[PDB]
């Protein structure tokens, strides 16, 4: 069922750790076997694309706070809503969707400048938690990729375009981790 795979993906991406525990990785692999493994991998890839767009908006929102451009803060908060609301569900990023809409809804009233910065920093703090979501989604891809559930060439076909976009991004944990996963998938083939 399509709902059970979404519940599996939102569960494995849920946690304070940027790395899956062995029990979380094993349970994720076993539950993928009970569901459609390709449908699970596509949900992770969609999560990885949304997370990449969120961080780029998170960087721009940082510059908006430094430049004290309230209009730029509202424009970016609106783009966070658009990219999240369009791409599938949003149980992960649920708080980010609330704070962005709340920031955008108070625009209907005469809201203060210190009040606008507080929302931007609240959105910036929540976007830092998105970095952990991507590291978890990349870990679920690696756990599924290091198994025989899908052919290695088929695993590479599904994940290479997204893994390349992550590897080309700015340096950091998600860039180095996606590069390492892409190396292993390409080398196995």
């Amino acid at each position: 069922d399509c709902q059970q795979e979404l519940s599996l993906v939102q569960t494995v991406t849920r946690g304070s750790r940027a790395f899956l525990s062995r029990e979380e990785a094993q349970h994720f692999v076993k539950e993928c076997g009970l569901l459609n493994c390709e449908a699970v991998l596509e949900l992770l890839i969609c999560h990885l694309r949304l997370g990449m767009e969120i961080m780029k908006l998170g960087r721009q929102l940082r510059e908006a706070v430094r430049a004290n451009d309230v209009d730029a803060m509202l424009k970016i908060a609106k783009e966070i809503i658009k990219v999240i609301g369009e791409t599938g569900l949003d149980e992960v990023y649920r708080q980010l969707l609330k704070a962005a809409k709340e920031f955008l809804e108070r625009r209907a009233e005469n809201f203060s400048h210190e009040e606008a910065v507080a929302f931007a920093q609240q959105i910036i703090q929540l976007i830092k938690q998105v970095e952990c979501v991507q590291m978890r989604a990349l870990g679920a891809v690696a756990s599924l990729g290091c198994t025989d559930l899908l052919p290695q060439e088929h695993i590479l076909l599904l994940t290479r375009p997204r893994l390349q976009e992550l590897s080309a991004g700015s340096p950091g944990p998600v860039t180095n981790k996606a590069t390492k996963i892409l190396r292993h998938f390409e080398a196995s083939c």
